[PDB]
């Protein structure tokens, strides 16, 4: 209804910034598959087969196509079908077009948006990604990169998380702050190929290394399965 008016405008403003002609009725115009054929072609910077004939078996035709590109762009439909669109499935028809601008616009973006992330909040955004990896366990709360790794259980739960047959957790929070991180290193040391960088006296301490913790903790994510 709302997204109608907007993504009419969308395509439209992609059809005018183009030398190419807007359209009316976003259930109608779009239905043969040949501007769907246009809109892919200009944003691809290809070169689209469009069937001229005016009968169904084109409009079949041309639509399979544009469902044949999206695919090889990695852009799969879930419930929609050449005739969905074909036939006017207003329902439908929208959710293939958002399916366009969200993968050549608002998901493209999203690698500019990150750069601009990635200088800024660097060191925040990595503490909300180890908060939501232990959000599980219990027992561990991380608050920053000192203190919240002291106990060395924190150390443990990011290994865990991602393989939990590779050892107790019970088995952990019992044993002390030494041993659970003698522990982790060791683990992540064999079965991670990361090498020891810290040591527990290092880390068991009032104020640890903020700036060798985040090292380790980036080179466990490096090689970490997700």
């Amino acid at each position: 209804d709302v997204q109608k008016k907007t993504f009419t405008k969308w395509i439209n403003a992609r059809f005018s910034k183009s030398g190419k002609p807007p359209i009316n009725d976003m259930f109608t115009d779009l239905k043969d598959g040949r501007k769907l054929l246009d809109l892919l072609e200009g944003l691809t910077g290809t070169s689209l087969p469009k069937e001229r004939g005016s009968t169904r078996v084109h409009a079949l035709n041309n639509v399979n196509r544009v469902l044949q590109v999206l695919h090889q762009n990695n852009v799969e439909l879930v419930n929609i079908g050449g005739t969905d669109i074909v036939d006017g499935n207003h329902k439908l028809t929208l959710g293939l077009l958002w399916s366009i601008i969200l993968h050549w616009q608002v998901k493209d973006v999203m690698k500019d948006v990150m750069s601009d992330l990635q200088q800024t909040n660097s060191e925040k955004i990595l503490l909300s990604w180890v908060r939501q990896t232990t959000r599980p366990y219990s027992q561990v709360n991380v608050l920053n990169f000192t203190t919240s790794w002291t106990d060395g259980l924190a150390f443990n739960a990011v290994l865990h998380r991602h393989k939990p047959d590779l050892f107790s957790w019970d088995k952990v929070v019992k044993m002390s702050p030494i041993e659970r991180l003698e522990h982790a290193f060791s683990k992540a040391q064999t079965y991670l190929g990361i090498e020891k960088l810290l040591d527990p006296e290092d880390v068991a301490v009032r104020l640890p290394d903020k700036k060798s913790i985040i090292m380790y903790l980036t080179s466990l994510f490096e090689v970490l399965p997700q």
